[PDB]
């Protein structure tokens, strides 16, 4: 082959699988809130590396710039959210993206069913799964200091994969790649992305840059 590598398959924790199944099927009107949830996670990841750099400036040797990039790609039908935050070790990725029950999961589930604003429920990492409101597949690329670059992927269905990433090296941070549903291509439009950022993520303390082609 052109390339080959080992790929690990993990089953989602029962409550996480239930949450994903609910997000994928529910009629939820305010789907645009997925972007707020991912930008909030990136903001928290940027706060963490920034905090660690106060007592150890060498933590930013992998990149001083603390920011968020939004990258729509009409050809691949993908929307990517990139940050230069703390990133995730392999253990961090397996633990935080599927194998462990998370705080805010029940609140998220109940808010979805009630048609409530899942944003006003809290600042929970689990808000990540709102990506499946607009995407059929999510790929997460991540790089933590003193560790290798890893790739997580899931099209839901009860399982996810983890492998060493062979793509373009990141200095540090996390890339969330949304493979958008055919009927959700408005989130590739520059005008729409600007509107959603201004409406729900206007007061983020890091620059947000849109890559337009
Ligand atoms: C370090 C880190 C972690 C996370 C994250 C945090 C929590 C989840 N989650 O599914 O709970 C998913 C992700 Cl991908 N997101 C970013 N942007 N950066």
């Amino acid at each position: 082959p052109m390339e080959e590598e080992e790929v690990e398959t993990f089953a989602f924790q029962a409550e996480i699988a239930q949450l994903m199944s609910l997000i994928i099927n529910t009629f939820y009107s305010n789907k645009e809130i997925f972007l707020r949830e991912l930008i909030s996670n990136s903001s928290d990841a940027l706060d963490k590396i920034r905090y660690e750099s106060l007592t150890d400036p060498s933590k930013l040797d992998s990149g001083k710039e603390l920011h968020i990039n939004l990258i729509p790609n009409k050809q691949d039908r993908t929307l990517t959210i990139v940050d230069t935050g703390i990133g995730m070790t392999k253990a961090d990725l397996i633990n935080n993206l599927g194998t462990i029950a998370k705080s805010g999961t029940k609140a998220f589930m109940e808010a979805l069913q009630a048609g409530a604003d899942i944003s006003m429920i809290g600042q929970f990492g689990v808000g990540f799964y709102s990506a499946y409101l607009v995407a059929e597949k999510v790929t997460v690329i991540t790089k933590h200091n003193d560790d290798e670059q890893y790739a997580w992927e899931s099209s839901a269905g009860g399982s996810f994969t983890v492998r060493t990433d062979t793509g373009e090296p990141m200095g540090r941070g996390t890339k969330v790649i949304l493979h958008l549903k055919e009927d959700q291509t408005e989130y590739l439009e520059e005008r729409r992305i600007k509107e959603i950022v201004k409406k729900h993520s206007q007061f983020i303390g890091y620059p947000i840059t849109l890559f337009v082609e």
